[PDB]
């Protein structure tokens, strides 16, 4: 284990991302829009910087960036919850009730579904919430572990009245999606049709549901259906903790989801993300029409040191979802527009050579908080995981840039894309050398991603202490991981551009904004 300082462990708190005070945050909770302020809920243990205790944290801002917190929103206080509140999701309906449905948990560790509603629909901080009086209100089938019945979705409406959720479970080693109608959010009633079903992927976790247009740039609302609609099916693949999704189309009439590429189905097909990314939950926002997506990134260094210093885990930047028009077979992930908010001041590097094997320091002054855009092109099998990192030299491959970084590259942290012989493009981020510290991730991480005839190279970057967030053409691709430098922290932080092929030279072009705070602090 390595010896931390408190200086070293209090340069890992971030400037701009989501984190409570103290302690453990994990899991989104019931994201929504009301009354002109964005809520977000969250698993927290009041206790210790580990999971456990489980309570819901709840957290408001105008614009999703400037977050205030409030008063903790839900307590393990009933028999039925008494070891834990979990996994919620909300469903806004017409006359303006919202209803939030939760996993609690008993002392035997058996899980059932209870109802959760607002005090004070008149309350735009929705400070306090009541529990249903005919709570735990459905308990599993006879087909499902009792102590795995979990995580019930937002709901979609369908016709006189009836609106369905879904609870993901398993089936033996078979990943499934269950389906329960109801009318009023209290009872509910389970489908013999399963919304889908994928062999050999264990268990779903927050399975979520949602329609994307394949002609607009906007959002869809959660019940919107029809011609020009597709949908996306996500799953929480427990046994791997990650994030995977399909595009498909959802039949109403037979509660069917179908994938438009069986190969590439819930589980076995694309994530969100590639790097640390769990438990991601959508909503819609009705104030710019966007779907809007959070995720958590748990640390990656050792519980020791997270006890030491007292806290653990931080949300990403909320993103945008949208379908892929250009493909039609993925979709965009980007930063919410209101990060831009936080933008000081540019620098531009305008058509910087790199020839092969060379490294190009970028002076920006401090390097711990930035917005970074680059594009790159080559002058005139591979996988990510398995590879050398940025020492694995190719003919066209690697190149990029190494962030988080000492003047004499004692510790880096590169960001790169690789062009493999058809020839297939990977964006990595190389973790084995972030620190000197042993006792902290070293993996690398990442993907293919499409690049299109006529299209340059593009990555941006968010840095922010001991995270960072990266996006390859436009958000094909995302990575994000989290780096806990020994030495290249505070000024002595610095940025680079290299490429390590042997057959290709690059220019590049990059524009980078220092990053200020959110300023995140309690609602007064
Ligand atoms: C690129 O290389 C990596 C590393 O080898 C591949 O990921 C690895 O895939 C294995 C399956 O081929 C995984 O094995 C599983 O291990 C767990 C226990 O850890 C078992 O419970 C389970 O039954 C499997 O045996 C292995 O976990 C995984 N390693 C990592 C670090 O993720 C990768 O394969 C691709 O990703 C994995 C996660 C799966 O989705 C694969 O289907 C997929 O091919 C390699 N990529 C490619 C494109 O081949
Ligand atoms: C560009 O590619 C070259 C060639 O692979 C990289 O240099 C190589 O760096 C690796 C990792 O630092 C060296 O490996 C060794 O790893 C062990 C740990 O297992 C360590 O104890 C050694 O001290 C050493 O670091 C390798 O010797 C070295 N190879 C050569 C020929 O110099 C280079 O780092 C890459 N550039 C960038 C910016 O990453
Ligand atoms: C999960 O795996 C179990 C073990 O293979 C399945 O039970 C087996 O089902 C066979 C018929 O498909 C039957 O010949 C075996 O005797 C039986 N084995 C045991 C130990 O029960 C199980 O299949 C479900 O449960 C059985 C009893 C039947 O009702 C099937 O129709 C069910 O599918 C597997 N579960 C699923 C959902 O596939
Ligand atoms: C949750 O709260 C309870 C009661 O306040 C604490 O006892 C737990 O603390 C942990 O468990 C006890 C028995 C002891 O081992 C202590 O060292 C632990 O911190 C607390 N649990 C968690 C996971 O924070």
């Amino acid at each position: 284990p390595y010896p931390w300082s408190n200086a070293q462990l209090s340069w890992q708190r971030t400037a701009f991302h989501f984190q409570p005070e103290r302690s453990w945050m994990s899991d989104p909770d019931g994201p929504i829009f009301y009354k002109g302020w964005y809520h977000f809920f969250y698993q927290y243990n009041p206790d210790n910087p580990v999971w456990g205790n489980n309570t819901w944290g709840h957290t408001v801002s105008r614009d999703l960036i400037h977050w205030l917190y409030l008063p903790l929103a839900l307590a393990a206080d009933q028999w039925y919850d008494m070891q834990g509140v979990f996994s919620g999701s909300a469903t806004c309906l017409p006359d303006g009730r919202i209803m939030m449905l939760y996993t609690g948990v008993t002392k035997e560790m058996v899980e059932m579904l209870s109802l959760a509603y607002p005090a004070d629909l008149s309350d735009p901080l929705l400070v306090e919430w009541v529990k249903y009086p005919g709570n735990p209100i459905l308990s599993a089938p006879p087909g499902v572990s009792p102590t795995e019945f979990r995580d019930a979705s937002t709901g979609w409406y369908v016709s006189n009245g009836t609106w369905r959720i879904a609870i993901g479970a398993k089936y033996n080693t078979t990943g499934i999606a269950m389906v329960y109608e109801t009318k009023d959010f209290k009872s509910f009633k389970l489908l013999e049709e399963l919304l889908h079903a994928v062999p050999d992927t264990g268990l779903w976790e927050c399975v979520d549901l949602y329609p994307v247009s394949t002609t607009g740039e906007k959002g869809l609302e959660t019940s919107v259906n029809g011609p020009k609609v597709k949908h996306v099916l996500k799953a929480s693949i427990d046994e791997q903790q990650r994030d995977y999704y399909a595009i498909g189309t959802y039949d109403l009439g037979t509660n069917k989801w179908t994938p438009d590429n069986p190969e590439e189905d819930v589980g076995i097909g694309l994530r969100y993300d590639w790097g640390k990314y769990y438990a991601s939950k959508t909503f819609y926002d009705p104030k710019k029409q966007r779907r809007v997506v959070w995720a958590w990134t748990k640390e990656l260094d050792s519980e020791v040191a997270d006890r030491e210093k007292g806290w653990a885990n931080v949300q990403t930047i909320p993103r945008t979802v949208l379908l892929d028009q250009k493909t039609g077979t993925n979709v965009l992930l980007w930063p919410v527009e209101e990060v831009e908010s936080l933008r000081l001041s540019s620098k531009e590097f305008s058509k910087v050579k790199a020839g092969a094997g060379s490294v190009v320091p970028l002076d920006v002054g401090t390097a711990t908080q930035l917005d970074i855009i680059a594009e790159f092109e080559i002058d005139k099998g591979y996988n990510c995981t398995t590879s050398g990192g940025a020492a694995e030299r190719g003919v066209l491959g690697p190149f990029g840039l190494l962030v988080s970084a000492t003047e004499n590259l004692s510790e880096q942290t590169p960001v790169y894309f690789y062009i493999a012989k058809n020839f297939k493009t990977f964006f990595c981020l190389d973790e084995s050398r972030s620190s000197k510290a042993s006792d902290v991730s070293k993996q690398v991480k990442g993907f293919t991603v499409p690049v299109l005839d006529g299209e340059k190279f593009t990555m941006r970057l968010l840095v922010d202490h001991s995270i960072v967030e990266s996006f390859a053409q436009g958000g094909r691709s995302c990575i994000t991981s989290r780096v806990y430098p020994t030495e290249a922290i505070y000024g002595a932080a610095k940025l680079f551009l290299f490429n390590n092929a042997t057959g290709a030279s690059i220019t590049a072009s990059l524009k980078i904004w220092e990053m200020n705070s959110a300023f995140i602090q309690p609602f007064h």
